[PDB]
């Protein structure tokens, strides 16, 4: 319970990039009344505060809530800080508006469990005319994968297990994707934009979406999965714009990235144009189209 | 959901364990009818067919019981090996008692979360006049940790986060025993047997203990965690006797190790008998007193 705030604070690429993008940008803090929707110890709260926010609310619904109280007492910033314990559709606010929202609300694959929802929510309730959300630009993207060994781990492993068959147990496994770490050497396409959210302009609906896709093969290669990340950019009237990216080029974070199995692995080569559909679902699905091939998967 | 059973799979100490119980020691199981607890993807229950059993019973209360059914299928065995979808305790089975019972029910520090229960109801309810249980024998043990490295990462830690004190989290992180493969070079006592277990004579009640311990010091150090793990034997009757652990100086397994971390690390010296006393109580609790402080732990 409390190991996974220690988790999500000790990833640095995820803490210290909201940590810089408010303490770089303190333009935008000073003076404004800010809201930190999902604000577990209190952490960006505190942040706002000390780039200068007249006043900071964080809401939580969660019992990490009670910590965050103590916390803010420990850092003199109760004077600054309040925090109100519950769902932000259902939670009574000392204020009709507020001029910043502030979020770590982002899941696996960007959207799987993630709060986009409580953040868009609180977007169209409080944020005043003319106020700002941030992150405000989020970009989800495929990238192709050749991992034959590790697909034989995962796959052809089920026809001989201690002598006996269990093929079966493909069709099992393949569904479920998988949430992983994977070696930047096993890429073999560039990776390709499937979705751009502007927090500003989208809706709830939004987040279902469907995107054919491309993917530009940089190896001649059997490919064996298809994976998936995020990239996240604070950028409205910022002096000091920060992004970070979730994908297996960059430094590892704790949302990893996502793999997605093939049940038959096709062979490519580079300088091929390999084309696909994909669409997300509300707990979501992803159903990919990829090699005349349809699967849906989910986490 | 199946990622789980083919962790449990690839689990070879634990999988390869059991293969060789039954495998070099088929007197157990020819012409027997067997039991098999919690049967997964029905594994066990193939093994104990090829040693010979007459017919096997496989329970689970799982969906991973019908990929059992197909499996059973593939291996030609469904005149051997009935597989029956519920509890233990409300299945009705074709037979009145049987030979054996067979069922990797252990969990985390053997009991989180365990089986074992269920696999003592199934010898009361089904077992018959002297029939056996395996794995037979299991024990717990202790074993001091010196890691100041380790301990700074998760106590000291709080005293300051990106710049503001969240000391008060060191009280939320104490209590949550940790299931971690160890470095064994940590280690810095002989280990301490705290439980003894046989399931032929165990009954549930017993599960709840208490135990006076000591820990012969063989490191001067700083002791900064207790870590405990559980040994598993198959004796009775066996020709081959099989043996596992699933401490920190044996290969790693699915289990890894538990630790109870101290608040207060505490100096030892080699030689030294170290006294203590834990209890284990119904989710689990365990309770430890050392060096004249008391935490209750829980995974
Ligand atoms: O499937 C995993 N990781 C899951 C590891 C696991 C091990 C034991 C049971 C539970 C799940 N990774 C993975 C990465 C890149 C790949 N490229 N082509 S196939 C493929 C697979
Ligand atoms: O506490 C962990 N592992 C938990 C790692 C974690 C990291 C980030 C947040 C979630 C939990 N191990 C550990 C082993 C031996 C030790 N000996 N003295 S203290 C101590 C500690
Ligand atoms: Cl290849
Ligand atoms: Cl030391």
């Amino acid at each position: 319970h409390y190991g996974i705030h220690e988790e999500m604070l000790k990833d640095k690429i995820r803490t210290e990039s909201y940590r810089d993008f408010i303490y770089q940008n303190p333009h935008i803090f000073k003076d404004k009344v800010v809201l930190d929707v999902g604000c577990g110890t209190g952490i960006l709260s505190m942040f706002a505060a000390k780039a200068g926010a007249k006043k900071v609310l964080g809401v939580d619904q969660s019992e990490i809530l009670y910590q965050a109280m103590d916390i803010i007492r420990l850092n003199k910033l109760e004077d600054t800080i309040t925090l109100i314990k519950g769902k932000i559709e259902e939670v009574h606010l000392p204020v009709e508006k507020v001029d910043v929202i502030i979020s770590e609300w982002m899941g696996y694959f960007l959207l799987f469990e993630s709060m986009l929802d409580s953040v868009l929510y609180a977007k169209n309730k409080y944020l005043a005319k003319g106020g700002s959300v941030y992150p405000d630009i989020c970009t989800i993207s495929l990238v192709a994968v050749s991992d034959v060994n590790k697909h034989a781990d995962r796959i052809a492993f089920w026809d001989d297990v201690y002598g006996f068959k269990m093929s079966c147990m493909k069709k099992a496994v393949i569904p479920e994707a998988v949430v992983e770490v994977l070696d930047p050497k096993t890429l073999i396409s560039e990776p390709c934009g499937i979705k751009h959210i502007d927090c500003h302009t989208t809706s709830i609906s939004d987040l279902e979406f469907s995107s054919d896709f491309t993917l530009k093969i940089t190896r001649t290669s059997m490919c064996t999965a298809i994976a998936g990340y995020f990239d996240i950019y604070f950028e409205k009237n910022c002096h000091n714009r920060v992004v970070f990216s979730t994908g297996p080029q960059s430094t590892k974070t704790h949302w990893k990235q996502t793999v997605f199995l093939l049940e038959k692995p096709f062979s490519v080569k580079a300088g091929e144009a390999l084309k696909g559909k994909v669409t997300v679902h509300k707990s979501l699905t992803v159903t990919l189209t990829l090699n005349n091939s349809t699967q849906t998967y989910g986490l």
